[PDB]
């Protein structure tokens, strides 16, 4: 009921995980199949990661060291979620576990790398600051570097 | 090790997403009761709260909707932290979960409400401009009007 059992460590919440990996999950309707259920379980993850590395860019432009000059918004950097989740490659589905009682599946991933140019041109699309998109570049790409 | 029996649905990763709900904890440790070890993962559980709390004033602030002039960074808003766990009230413990593989115990908590004036003095005394406090505490108050 409220119990569940032979739950994988990775399922439960640990405030210090690593930032290139989410968790997120997806329920099982009546007709569907198992595979597009972990598919979008999968996907959810995946923004999962874009969104706690878009987080981490906020407390970045919030800084006192920071010295990004253009005016980025809240919904601004909700906007370049697509962005980052566009760029993230080798992301690696590490697990999956059903939740038997609501039928519920999770999937855990977590994104390897991310194509750099693919993030900057499309930093460049949501008209941001030559300055922004390539301190904005240097900061994800080193985020990747305190998980590497 | 393996898997883990008898966990509370709370524990689980998805992003449960309370504002006045915490989730932390502890590990076991010589010399110390797990009952006291519960209360350092309940205290540590409400801070978490706080934090909840100042992450959402961080969204708000960078808003375009956003009216505080003051220039407000990161470290001062971690500094925030502390007056806004200072002002919370009624703090149910709502669970306690250990994992027995490395025993650390974990505590959900929830803030039913919390002390205005408290935060307002607190604020203040971090030489936030009346503007900025105002605006601060009124945020607040619509994330526990928001819970009740």
């Amino acid at each position: 009921n409220s119990f569940l059992q032979d739950v994988p460590y990775w399922m439960l919440q640990n405030r210090s995980e690593y930032i290139t990996q989410g968790v997120d999950s997806s329920h099982i309707v009546d007709g569907k199949k198992t595979e597009e259920i972990e598919k979008i379980a999968t996907k959810r993850a995946t923004i999962r990661v874009a969104q706690n590395i878009v987080h981490k860019l906020k407390e970045a432009y919030l800084s006192k060291t920071n010295r990004i000059k253009q005016k980025i918004t809240n919904e601004m950097f909700i906007q370049m979620t697509q962005p980052i989740y566009d760029s993230l490659m080798n992301v690696d589905r590490l697990g999956i576990y059903i939740n038997p009682n609501n039928e519920e599946v999770f999937a855990l991933v977590r994104a390897r790398g991310f194509d750099k140019d693919a993030l900057s041109e499309g930093l460049h699309k949501m008209s941001l600051d030559n300055q922004a998109v390539s301190i904005l570049v240097a900061k994800v790409e080193e985020i990747f570097k305190d998980s590497v």
